[PDB]
């Protein structure tokens, strides 16, 4: 297991466009397009995303770069930040893995609420981090993904993946 591995059993992969949990169009593996009900405007989002007139469809190799670069954003994300350069540096391999996962699914603004949670977590608080990580509107909306990544940070092993 990796980082890779686990986002990509985390986020599913699809072809076309589609609205996640929320309503928002995604596409691919977990690629967020548009906050917007629009659907042209998803559209619009996807061949710039693509660079070419995709009329809402992909394909793997396709899917597979958008994944690339927003893997490698999380990670950026993660190192470009103040308080969460430090924390991640702190953590193993695991851990790190599975924040990265957070910060690709919420962003570095939704990462902004676990502070507390990531604090417990570098005081090595597991059990109590976790229960605080399932009180959020992340946990809420997909709770089968979000209690993988919370057993992952608990744990620090990959047994949620088996
Ligand atoms: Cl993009
Ligand atoms: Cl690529
Ligand atoms: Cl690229
Ligand atoms: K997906």
């Amino acid at each position: 297991m990796n980082i890779f591995e686990m986002l990509r059993i985390d986020e599913g992969l699809r072809l076309k466009i589609y609205k996640d949990t929320e309503g928002y169009y995604t596409i691919g593996i977990g690629h967020l397009l548009t906050k917007s009900p629009s659907l042209n405007a998803a559209k619009s989002e996807l061949d710039k995303a693509i660079g070419r007139n995709t009329n809402g469809v992909i394909t793997k190799d396709e899917a597979e770069k958008l994944f690339n670069q927003d893997v490698d954003a999380a990670v950026r994300g993660i190192l470009r930040n103040a308080k969460m350069k430090p924390m991640y540096d702190s953590m193993d391999a695991v851990r790190r893995a599975a924040m990265i996962n957070m910060v690709f699914q919420m962003g570095e603004t939704g990462m902004a609420g676990f502070t507390n949670s990531m604090r417990m977590m570098q005081q090595k608080r597991w059990d109590e981090a976790a229960v605080n990580m399932a009180k959020s509107r992340w946990y809420n909306q997909t709770p089968n993904r979000a209690k993988r990544v919370i057993t992952t940070f608990r744990t620090g092993t990959w047994d949620a993946y088996k």
